[PDB]
């Protein structure tokens, strides 16, 4: 069932679709600030209050975290991974910022057992590209201005180190200037949808994270726009591609499957390789709808399907490489042999080049360092994985 291939070609089928909208309820709002500020002054949650610096009414977010694992728990105000809450300078409560709701791996919980999904979802099953960088949102706040947050976070970081949130909005420039239009106009339209954007900023010359993003595939791949309200909706896929499109955002790519045993059946083929179309591919977010009856009301639910290796032992060489050049024990779990071979390896690279460990650290080198070490074994990562 390999037949099927990803798809950034959606955008066209967008026409017959329209944009779910919800407007904010002020108070519904109020009662989840409330809640959220309860579970604060003690399910923990942390509270940081952020200036918005380009805001002309001086507009502060304030950013809410979980612990990733109290999102299994019931009975959560919200379910958001990455929520920003604000009063306008009217003094109206509002969601700057909604994340998805957070999402696990198959059978990393009751819900996401491939029995669990068989009953209680719905297709038709989008399997949407996880492309491999770190999440960035952005939205339209009352006055006008252009929010680009982190997961957490957004502005500057104090030093000369850029942040996440800065690059995100440096790459956002970039594609706005290419495209002839504007933060206000962006700003202006995210507020109209009542939307946050969620792209994955992804820029090896930024910073290298597992699979590689050379500059021709460089920059924000947007892979959702979510309503800013306590519940869980989120646009399709191709309304999606649609937006990137309109907006100058790299796509996400797309594989639209109606039936959950081909949903099954493609994803193990896939885990085989870690590989689809060519290209490596770290693993698939699939968005479908479930209900809490088995046979109710549906709500948009995502899961993941991670692909273990090779990338499981690319984390693991570079978290060694990183003990080796700090001076702590590697820790060896998996890939015992090959690892061995790969750390003798790499500490002759590091002898012969002594720069590159402060590069290293610095979250450049690592993805070259990997691809050396397997062109001296003469060996794709996917053979390596397989010794053990
Ligand atoms: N198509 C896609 N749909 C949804 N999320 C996607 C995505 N492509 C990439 N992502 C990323 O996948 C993340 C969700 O993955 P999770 O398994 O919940 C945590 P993770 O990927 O291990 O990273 P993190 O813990 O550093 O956030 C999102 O925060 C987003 O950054
Ligand atoms: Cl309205
Ligand atoms: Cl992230
Ligand atoms: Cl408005």
């Amino acid at each position: 069932a390999s037949r099927y291939k990803a798809s950034t070609d959606y955008a066209k089928d967008a026409e017959g679709l329209t944009a779910p909208y919800v407007s904010q309820d002020p108070q519904e709002t109020a009662a989840l600030v409330r809640a959220l500020d309860d579970a604060a002054k003690k399910f923990s949650v942390k509270k940081t209050r952020y200036a918005v610096a380009s805001s002309p009414t001086g507009a502060e977010v304030d950013s809410w975290r979980f612990n990733d694992w109290d999102y299994k728990k019931p009975d959560l105000p919200t379910y958001a991974r990455g929520l920003f809450t604000t009063r306008t300078q009217h003094g109206v409560p509002e969601i700057a910022v909604r994340g998805y709701d957070k999402f696990f791996n198959i059978d990393e919980t009751r819900d996401t057992a491939w029995s669990a999904i068989r009953e209680r979802t719905k297709g038709p099953y989008e399997l949407t590209l996880k492309e491999n960088g770190c999440i960035i949102f952005i939205s339209g706040l009352e006055d006008g201005t252009l929010l680009v947050c982190s997961k957490h976070s957004t502005g500057d970081r104090s030093d000369v180190a850029l942040s996440h949130s800065s690059a995100g909005e440096k790459h956002l420039e970039a594609q706005l200037e290419r495209i002839g239009k504007t933060k206000e106009e962006l700003a202006r339209e995210l507020r109209k949808r009542n939307a946050t954007a969620v792209a994955e900023l992804c820029d090896d010359s930024f910073e290298e994270h597992i699979l590689a993003y050379g500059p021709d595939k460089a920059g924000l791949y947007l892979h959702g726009i979510n309503l800013n309200i306590p519940e869980f909706i989120t646009y399709p896929s191709p309304l999606v591609q649609k937006f990137a499109e309109d907006w100058g955002f790299r796509k996400t790519g797309l594989i639209i499957i109606d039936n959950i045993d081909d949903v099954k059946a493609f994803l193990e083929e896939v885990a085989e390789t870690g590989a689809h179309d060519g290209r490596d591919v770290e693993g698939f977010v699939i968005r479908c709808k479930k209900s809490t009856n088995p046979g109710g009301p549906y709500h948009d639910w995502f899961f993941k399907y991670k692909f273990e290796e090779p990338y499981l032992m690319y984390r693991q060489w570079r978290e060694c490489t990183k003990a080796l050049i700090s001076g702590k024990q590697p820790k060896i779990k998996k890939h015992v042999k090959i690892t061995e071979e790969y750390l003798l390896y790499a500490r002759k690279r590091l002898a012969a080049d002594p720069k590159l460990a402060k590069l290293y650290n610095q979250n450049h080198g690592i993805i070259k360092l990997r691809n050396d070490f397997l062109e001296y074994k003469n060996m794709k990562g996917t053979d390596a994985a397989n010794l053990e």
